[PDB]
Protein backbone atom coordinates (compact mmCIF):
# COMPACT_ATOMS: atom_id res chain seq x y z
CA UNK A 1 0.00 0.00 0.00
CA UNK A 2 1.00 3.61 -0.62
CA UNK A 3 0.19 6.87 1.16
CA UNK A 4 -1.45 8.34 -1.93
CA UNK A 5 -1.13 10.94 -4.68
CA UNK A 6 -2.23 14.58 -4.77
CA UNK A 7 -4.89 15.78 -7.18
CA UNK A 8 -8.33 16.46 -5.71
CA UNK A 9 -9.73 16.49 -2.19
CA UNK A 10 -13.05 15.12 -3.41
CA UNK A 11 -14.76 12.49 -1.25
CA UNK A 12 -18.04 10.58 -1.55
CA UNK A 13 -20.06 10.79 1.66
CA UNK A 14 -23.35 9.05 2.47
CA UNK A 15 -25.69 8.19 5.34
CA UNK A 16 -26.63 11.75 6.29
CA UNK A 17 -29.34 12.25 8.91
CA UNK A 18 -32.30 14.26 7.62
CA UNK A 19 -31.88 16.23 10.84
CA UNK A 20 -28.57 17.63 9.61
CA UNK A 21 -28.34 21.03 7.92
CA UNK A 22 -26.06 22.11 5.07
CA UNK A 23 -24.41 24.23 7.77
CA UNK A 24 -24.01 21.47 10.35
CA UNK A 25 -21.99 19.53 7.79
CA UNK A 26 -19.84 22.51 6.84
CA UNK A 27 -18.61 22.63 10.44
CA UNK A 28 -18.32 18.85 10.73
CA UNK A 29 -15.86 18.70 7.84
CA UNK A 30 -14.48 22.24 8.07
CA UNK A 31 -12.91 21.19 11.37
CA UNK A 32 -10.47 18.96 9.48
CA UNK A 33 -9.71 21.85 7.14
CA UNK A 34 -10.96 24.37 4.56
CA UNK A 35 -13.76 23.15 2.29
CA UNK A 36 -13.38 23.94 -1.42
CA UNK A 37 -17.05 23.27 -2.15
CA UNK A 38 -20.04 21.58 -0.53
CA UNK A 39 -22.90 19.73 -2.23
CA UNK A 40 -26.05 19.06 -0.21
CA UNK A 41 -28.95 17.88 -2.40
CA UNK A 42 -32.48 18.39 -1.08
CA UNK A 43 -35.77 17.12 -2.50
CA UNK A 44 -37.81 19.97 -3.99
CA UNK A 45 -40.90 18.26 -2.57
CA UNK A 46 -40.09 17.06 0.95
CA UNK A 47 -37.44 19.77 1.23
CA UNK A 48 -35.13 17.15 2.73
CA UNK A 49 -31.86 15.48 1.63
CA UNK A 50 -31.55 11.88 0.43
CA UNK A 51 -28.95 11.10 3.07
CA UNK A 52 -25.90 11.76 0.91
CA UNK A 53 -23.54 14.62 0.05
CA UNK A 54 -20.24 15.45 -1.66
CA UNK A 55 -17.43 17.22 0.18
CA UNK A 56 -14.56 18.82 -1.74
CA UNK A 57 -11.42 19.55 0.27
CA UNK A 58 -8.91 22.14 -0.93
CA UNK A 59 -5.91 20.01 0.00
CA UNK A 60 -5.55 16.21 -0.22
CA UNK A 61 -3.64 15.98 3.06
CA UNK A 62 -6.78 16.96 4.96
CA UNK A 63 -9.13 14.91 2.78
CA UNK A 64 -7.18 11.86 3.94
CA UNK A 65 -7.25 12.72 7.64
CA UNK A 66 -11.03 13.07 7.40
CA UNK A 67 -11.48 9.93 5.30
CA UNK A 68 -9.63 8.09 8.07
CA UNK A 69 -11.59 9.57 10.97
CA UNK A 70 -14.97 10.44 9.46
CA UNK A 71 -15.21 7.09 7.68
CA UNK A 72 -16.76 5.25 10.61
CA UNK A 73 -18.18 8.01 12.80
CA UNK A 74 -21.65 8.76 14.16
CA UNK A 75 -23.57 12.01 13.69
CA UNK A 76 -27.17 12.65 14.75
CA UNK A 77 -27.65 8.91 15.08
CA UNK A 78 -26.39 8.21 11.57
CA UNK A 79 -23.15 6.38 10.77
CA UNK A 80 -21.27 8.55 8.28
CA UNK A 81 -19.62 6.64 5.43
CA UNK A 82 -16.75 8.15 3.43
CA UNK A 83 -15.21 6.64 0.30
CA UNK A 84 -12.39 7.71 -2.06
CA UNK A 85 -13.67 9.26 -5.29
CA UNK A 86 -11.69 10.75 -8.18
CA UNK A 87 -12.97 13.03 -10.94
CA UNK A 88 -13.68 10.48 -13.67
CA UNK A 89 -13.71 13.21 -16.32
CA UNK A 90 -11.30 15.28 -18.41
CA UNK A 91 -12.36 18.48 -16.65
CA UNK A 92 -9.03 19.09 -14.92
CA UNK A 93 -6.53 20.08 -17.61
CA UNK A 94 -3.63 19.90 -15.15
CA UNK A 95 -2.75 20.12 -11.47
CA UNK A 96 0.08 22.61 -10.85
CA UNK A 97 1.73 23.24 -7.48
CA UNK A 98 2.72 26.64 -6.10
CA UNK A 99 4.81 27.48 -3.04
Amino acid sequence: GSSGSSGSGRLFVRNLSYTSSEEDLEKLFSAYGPLSELHYPIDSLTKKPKGFAFVTFMFPEHAVKAYAEVDGQVFQGRMLHVLPSTIKKEASQSGPSSG
